[PDB]
């Protein structure tokens, strides 16, 4: 297969692209996060991993400290995308 | 210190060419410790940084053969002593 350490390398090499939507990015990251050992990380941690990997428009507009879940994060990210076409 | 920036630093800080294992692990353990106490076990902290090492350490030290940083330092010193 593929060992935990290589997954972390993939997670942190998988940054959001300049035209990639938040729904796409979180799907991608959550799939990798699921290849990790079941029970290791809570959602707060999984959010910490990836928050800095989002594209700049989302980090400027969505303070990490205002989000507690992937649902809360997706909702604001879609909100971000729906205001600039 | 916001956990997500620490993680971004951890994985932005790969071991450089000719940087010895003590130098690299020092650096990372400093970052690993800025995280909330108790979040990660040592098995996880090794997984974080293991892929960040240079090829000679990974080529010679299988991740599955170390359980602690001390075991990692000891083999990493051995790798460096093979060329001294």
């Amino acid at each position: 297969g593929k060992p935990s350490y290589q997954i972390y390398m993939e997670i942190f090499e998988t940054k959001q692209s300049y035209d990639e939507v938040i729904d796409s990015f979180i799907c991608k990251q959550r799939a990798l996060l699921a290849k990790l050992p079941e029970g290791r990380h809570d959602e707060e941690t999984e959010l910490d991993f990836i928050y800095g990997l989002m594209q700049p428009k989302y980090r400027e507009s969505i303070p990490r400290h205002e989000v507690k879940t992937f649902r809360e994060l997706l909702d604001r990210g879609r909100t971000v995308e729906r205001t600039r076409h």
